[PDB]
């Protein structure tokens, strides 16, 4: 098997499936590794059946192992982060391939999603910023330089690939990006000025082309992300707020669950991206609020029609690579048929953004006519053994079928030839189809947000020039849905005159909920959707900081005081007058004298020098003295009556938080409580 | 009104009112009317319409049916599949609780179908595994006990009474099915179980005495029988479970110890990750079950400890041969239900070939338990012989069109295959092949009782060989048992932290006795106090599973229950603040504690005003030592608590120390300072902030 060895030499570290007869067979060391990973029988030869190759590949991709498929040439390389096929891919989640580079100046980062074609680059300078980017992106595959100095960040990620220095060279990168984009200058894209990002991008493009083994028609643009453009949240802040996953790792009880009712899969993925990155620019937000208001009345008619369209973004990418299935094309014909009705309903409503969206969608009538002649309504799964081309598209194919094994073979050859030509006719308009899919996806997200607003009484928010937040009748999006009992509503007022509020309250009195609600409303205003309150006035916000969830991590090697203290440090170092900080009790883990001393100091610094908008929850009642000392801090108290909880914020400072009464509600035995009351009376005495 | 074919669909739908029906027409499975609309939303499929007396139609192809079924099962939706015999009958119902097919199932996880029945006397519960054949019964009288049992079992599908009072426990669970009261009947249940297990009385099983359990079990067996649509040969026994037999762990305790999943829901950094590297899938699941339930009886543990010692030398030879056997338990269940694919029969031939070599290595080793495991496994040479003649080494995936039968298993099939090689002959060859495949199922069925026993032994051997290899690599030692409850540990190391820490791990000894039941542990922050308390619990659970333990020598007294109160969390859904979640856990310990139990408590009184927290802790400690009299480890940062041992009998103070550089050594005495500000500086708090904090602490102490 010298031929296997020579091909293996080309790809030494990647498992190779060699197609012999009807099976793909690994050999030698690869067979041993495969038998352990896929539980196959190690006869050294290990075999995978041709029909179920996708199922096995899915297991290897989850593991992170690259596979090379050989039909002799290697047609393609399948890797985590570079997969276009439906079975490996996830309906409501996306795969990102990333490259990281380190220079003396700083870090360079690039991310490409193969199916959407979205290419983004950035240059994080601090070590901390790179970590936050790595977490939000969650790249499936990371390509890194051999000399990377800090390998602490890269080791956790799955599918790491080590890269040689020559690939990251800047001069080759500028030339390569220019050829694919087709622009002599990257100045129009805006990526020409920053060298480190371009180096990472050149490597990513080179690797992607190598794995795909074909031209990439879909990628036509590159973009740069900057800190001024979006609100910044550290990974700890993101997890505590539970935007897409709860603290225990589950889908339910999340802001996404309340707001995601989208009919199409592409809408769902897009909503999550919008939720993760709040957009600071007021102009895009104003257009979004207006489109939502216009379509609120017509939402019911549009939701059934949109569902039929389905996800087209993925289908277009498969068409670009010429791997599209017969079923994929048929789903597209159905989507085109839905486009005329959508346009008619959209024409009646009159608003400038909505009309533009209607124009972007298009009708593509000529293409639909071609598909209706070209494809049968029920399509056989395999083109290789299928009657996918319908009768009447081609006179010759019909003649061969009527003549009907030479006739069958000729017909089969003709059918495949016609199928390939079909890709060619559809290719000239591929940019137009790609533009439409983006427009339809935006519509689904916007219609869904409108329906939710009507059902749950949401209200549009108003932006202001100075940074401040004012709310009337505020209701938490998640807790209100969960509690059967009526959710009491709490107002909020924050201004440069009153930046900080110290919330002191009885246990189980609603203090944590009030703080989580304020942050969640601000994230919603900046995604441009409606806010659950009677009136919202919101200023500019650069960053959101949350210190609400307490845990100690063994993998981190950190105790609970340590995890809490690390988070306080990030806030003190990176806070800005624009950012909003909400924090829970400080020094809970350690002894009382130390905890009070540390908390008084952190609060004084945040009010006096950082000047950020802040909400502070304290069980230490000495801290209520601090608002008197410093301007810009005020006291607000949640209230409860004995025990029954009012759940309503009032001005003033709470005293005598009750723990023993809460313990009785918990079920602690009465005799234990009786001794405790006696002990407490002694301690106070 | 409707067309005649449409009428036939309507009649079948009438039989099954609330479950989606896949009607197979031509090469596609089609759903109609309301079913089509629901399927299109759930399976993301098109909703075309065909016109007859405006019919909604949704279609899925035959090849992708398996992929589609998986999506519905994970969702929790039952599907009924109908194939035309002309008349059509529902061949099977696929439901979340019972799955026999490989794709829907997970290799290292198992599916439990459960029934809960409620009566004034007490709750009744039963659980059935469709693949293992394991049937278990229970009667947990307390509401708390039922909830903990439900969490450990985690049933995929739960069947409940229409009038069940405690709907909340049922709420929050996937797959709930409401059931009519007539099915949960005691007199009928006794008759049904007796027919299935072949016993006139249930006394031998020991389930005859329990009335509530019998009713729940009767509903489960009947439901399983209908969904499958065939006799279930594999279930052969029902076993009562009792509180005395196994150590009892509350649901919060299992999460804090992180035996199989971490606080954030991930496999990494768990005791199972450190202790599990088992070659076979069946072994991995068995170890997880053993880890969840620790066996109180000393005699079973002693047989296990001996086996681990005997095979430590021979583990390297045994590990490769075991991997080749792989999973046979699941393959056996499919053979019993007659749903097995041609590949599964070929996989079986491979495992039988591995049994002879394994026996030779085992024979030389001379230990009484080891010899017993070897005899149970058997060789099964005859089964291997017929399988080898029957199947080609490479087997085509589909029986319907296949060369799966090898030449010579049947002379007649060979004659047809040759004639076809030389449609009518090909069809006859295919028809004969299907008949032969069914006959092969019949030949293997009589030996099913033996094969099931063999599979259990191989799974047991694999857990044991893996435990022995791990013991040599990480230097584990066997523990010893004493009649009076007590804990004696020398040079103990936490299993998980030591593996993940690059630096060397300091080792700490421990002594707990009836004379000194409660130890109060006080130390500086980042000083190792929490790791030590977790270390004691993990060694105890490992001793009771019979594995070697990570310490130089361990002496252990009997323990009825383990209580863990560590970690801080709040549940927005259950509407409890952190202080309440902690207090609910403390209340469970005070109410259910016994002298034999072990209590580990971490920082009780956090999350509330200091005076209140201290008072609650003083009372909880005093009550536990004076009345409950259980072994207690109490981590704390309140230094008033250290004065208590002088006041009461059985209480001692032990302190971890650090000079900040952390020594990490446990020594007798009480530690005065927690050193919080210095730990903050290590974290990265800005120096100016630390300097202000130091000034404040000095001011507070000076005033006092
Ligand atoms: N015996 C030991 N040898 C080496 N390292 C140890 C030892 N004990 C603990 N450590 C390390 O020290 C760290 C202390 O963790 P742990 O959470 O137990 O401290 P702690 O006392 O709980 O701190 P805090 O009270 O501030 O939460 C752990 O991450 C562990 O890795
Ligand atoms: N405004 C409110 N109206 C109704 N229920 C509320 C309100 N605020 C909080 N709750 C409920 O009270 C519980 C306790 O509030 P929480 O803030 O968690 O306690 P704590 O203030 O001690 O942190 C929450 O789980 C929530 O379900
Ligand atoms: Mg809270
Ligand atoms: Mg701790």
């Amino acid at each position: 098997m010298q031929q296997y060895l020579r091909l293996k030499a080309q790809h030494p570290e990647i498992l190779l499936f060699y197609r012999m007869g009807d099976f793909y067979e690994l050999f030698y060391d690869d067979a041993k590794r495969a038998s352990q990973l896929l539980d196959i029988s190690l006869t050294p030869m290990a075999g995978i059946p041709y029909h179920a190759v996708e199922n096995y590949l899915a297991k290897l991709v989850n593991q992170g192992e690259s596979v090379a498929i050989c039909e002799r040439k290697v047609v393609r390389i399948v890797t985590p982060g570079t997969i276009s096929d439906e079975a490996l891919l996830q309906e409501r989640q996306d795969n990102l391939l990333a490259a990281i580079w380190q220079d003396s100046k700083g870090f360079g980062y690039a991310t490409l999603d193969i199916s959407s074609g979205r290419f983004r680059l950035s240059e994080p300078a601090d070590r901390e910023t790179m970590a936050a980017e790595l977490q939000r992106t969650n790249p499936a595959e990371l390509l890194y330089a051999e000399d990377f100095a800090e390998m602490s960040l890269i080791e956790g990620r799955r599918g790491l690939r080590r890269r040689p220095l020559w690939e990251f060279e800047i001069d080759t990168a500028r030339q390569q990006l220019n050829l694919q984009f087709g622009t002599r200058d990257l100045v129009g894209f805006g990526v020409e000025n920053a060298p480190r990002g371009l180096c990472a991008a050149g490597c990513l493009l080179q690797y992607a082309k190598d794995t795909q083994r074909t031209t990439l028609p879909h990628i036509r643009s590159i973009t740069m992300e900057r800190e001024q453009d979006s609100i910044i949240m550290d990974a700890a802040t993101r997890r505590n707020l539970e935007i897409t996953q709860n603290l225990a790792g589950g889908a339910e009880n999340t802001l996404a669950s309340v707001l995601d009712c989208t009919v199409t899969p592409m809408g769902s993925r897009m909503l999550k991206r919008w939720l993760h990155m709040p957009v600071r620019d007021t102009r895009v937000l104003l257009e979004r609020q207006q489109t939502i208001g216009a379509l609120q009345d017509f939402t019911a008619g549009l939701q059934p029609v949109l569902r039929q369209v389905g996800d087209l973004e993925r289908i277009l990418a498969r068409l670009a690579l010429r791997t599209a299935r017969p079923r994929d094309l048929a789903r597209m014909r159905h989507a085109f048929q839905q486009l005329p009705e959508l346009r008619a309903q959209l024409e009646t409503v009159d608003s400038a953004p909505v009309q533009a969206l209607r124009e972007k969608m298009g009708e593509f009538a000529e293409l639909r006519d071609l598909l209706e002649r070209a494809i049968i309504d029920t399509p056989p799964v395999l083109v290789r053994d299928g009657g996918v081309i319908a009768s009447g598209y081609n006179e010759e194919l019909d003649e061969w079928r009527a003549l009907a094994l030479t006739s069958k073979g000729k017909a089969l050859a003709l059918e495949k030839q016609l199928y390939e030509e079909l890709f060619d006719l559809l290719l000239p308009h591929l940019e137009a189809l790609q533009q439409s899919a983006s427009a339809l996806a935006e519509l689904d997200v916007l219609v869904n947000l409108a329906e939710r607003a009507y059902t749950l009484n949401y209200t549009c928010p108003t932006f202001i020039d100075k940074p401040g937040i004012r709310i009337t009748e505020g209701r938490h999006p998640v807790v209100e849905q969960v509690l059967n009992e009526p959710f009491i509503a709490n107002p909020l007022n924050l201004s440069p005159q009153r930046r900080m509020l110290i919330i002191t309250g009885p246990n189980m009195g609603g203090k944590s909920t009030y703080m989580r609600q304020t942050a969640l409303i601000a994230l919603m205003a900046y995604i441009g959707s409606y806010v659950p309150a009677q009136k919202v006035e919101i200023g500019p916000i650069d960053r959101i900081f949350t210190r609400v969830g307490a845990a100690d991590d063994l993998a981190s090697g950190r105790s609970t005081f340590m995890v809490e203290m690390t988070e306080t440090a990030n806030i003190l170092h990176n806070a800005t007058e624009y950012s909003l900080v909400l924090m829970d009790e400080i020094g809970r883990g350690t002894s009382t004298y130390d905890g009070l001393s540390l908390a008084w100091a952190c609060a004084e610094n945040l009010a006096n020098k950082i000047k950020a908008l802040t909400l502070f929850a304290t069980h230490y009642f000495e801290l209520t003295q601090l608002p008197e000392k410093m301007e810009g801090v005020a006291n607000v108290h949640l209230d409860a009556l004995e025990i029954a909880f009012m759940h309503s914020v009032q001005d003033g400072a709470a005293s005598k938080s009750y723990g023993l009464a809460v313990a009785a509600l918990a079920g602690v035995p009465k005799e234990v409580i009786k001794r405790a009351r006696q002990k407490l009376r002694e301690l106070e005495s």
